[PDB]
């Protein structure tokens, strides 16, 4: 299971500066040396390289675009199969009811419980009712990952109104909740932990130097 | 010359997981894409790799320990020759009063002016005394890099007492002053720019994921 603490997302998609399974394994080692107690990573090859380098538990995804779908976080059984091969401890997937290329959300959950009974699953959601649906499906973790990143949650950000969206998710499910997406500062990490999340996932504030540089430069442009 | 803005320090010493000229070149590219105006980098190999990746001005150093000296930032003519071969725009050196392994600070300044007359020089200092000595020797930039990192500045940190050390350096020299070392947050960066520094160098807060991770974890331990 994932401990209570800081999970660091070590991702760099194609054309991002640090894109490389090797570089993400070194970002994961850096995060481990700083006190991370889990890693979130994208693709079997990045997961495998990270697991060569740290024993941390890993939340695995495969981000892969499909024609005729807006679902890109572990969209089909093809991505699930790669993640079962990677032997990541947790498989995370988009848990919205948007149109998928192949299997439905219920079919993917069933598929993982059948082909990988020892792996926990994490639901990446954007709404409270998507969080409630994920808890009913038996997800082990429910993450705020897609809040503001679907066409129906545009302009919304996790920290708005003293984390009101997160408070609503925490009130609506008894499953372990993960604060993920837009946990930008240590102050925000402390706030979401004090509100009662199981753990928090921090990517851009630790492992995306372009995004941290932008927050420095932006303080001078206001 | 160095513009007015954010210089990102893209360093990873041999003990650090991200040690690599390739990885530091990608840190510099990310920094460029986020709005950095320059890069600070360590060793000829890293500087050359960065200068093939971005057109930004580079502040070059060679960190190299010597027996019988506490000076480790560009300590001798050996390091200066490596930086002249690098073609970095600015050469930075320890500009403390500490005994060096070979040439004195005054001899190394004369050496650079003779053998690299088109390069600017930057003084890494620890004290107001050392800033005034650097202005005597004609340094183009004077940075606060070593403040708190010498046996005679123990417990001192740039941000203490609302940047009183930086205010004292700014009052004591006409040269271009660089806030470098323990500029940890965009709020600090804005404060030092508001106090009248020419530019600021930020390293650990952008390009050391272990150090950023530690600030997240520490918030929960306090
Ligand atoms: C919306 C989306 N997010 C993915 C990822 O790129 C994010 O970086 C992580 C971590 O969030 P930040 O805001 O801490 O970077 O969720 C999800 O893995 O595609
Ligand atoms: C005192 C010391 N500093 C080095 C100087 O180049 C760098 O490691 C340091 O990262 C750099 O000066 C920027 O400082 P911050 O504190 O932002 O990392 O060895
Ligand atoms: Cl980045
Ligand atoms: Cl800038
Ligand atoms: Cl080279
Ligand atoms: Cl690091």
């Amino acid at each position: 299971m994932l401990p209570h603490g800081l999970i660091v997302s070590c991702q760099a998609l194609p054309d991002e500066p640090l894109h490389s399974s090797f570089i993400m394994s070194k970002m994961a080692l850096a995060a481990y040396e700083g006190g991370a107690v889990g890693i979130r990573a994208n693709t079997k090859e990045d997961i495998l390289a990270i697991k060569e380098t740290v024993d941390l538990p890993v939340i695995g995804i495969v981000k892969r675009d499909y024609d005729h779908s807006d679902v890109f976080i572990t969209a089909t059984s093809k991505e699930v199969d790669e993640l079962i091969e990677s032997q990541c401890e947790v498989i995370a997937l988009d848990a919205t009811l948007q149109q998928r290329p192949k299997e439905t959300l219920d079919e993917l959950v069933s598929y993982i419980r059948t082909h990988a009974p020892n792996v926990e699953i994490m639901a990446d959601i954007a709404t409270v009712e998507e969080a409630k649906n994920a808890a009913r499906l038996g997800f082990d973790y429910i993450g705020t990952t897609l809040h503001g990143y679907t066409s129906y949650t545009q302009g919304q950000l996790l920290y708005q109104n003293d984390f009101q969206f997160l408070k609503d998710v925490l009130q609506s499910v008894d499953a372990k909740v993960i604060a993920e997406g837009n946990v930008i500062t240590p102050d925000m990490y402390k706030r979401v932990m004090d509100l009662g999340v199981h753990c928090s996932v921090v990517g851009g504030a630790i492992t995306r130097p372009k995004e941290i540089t932008k927050r420095f430069v932006q303080i001078m442009e206001d």
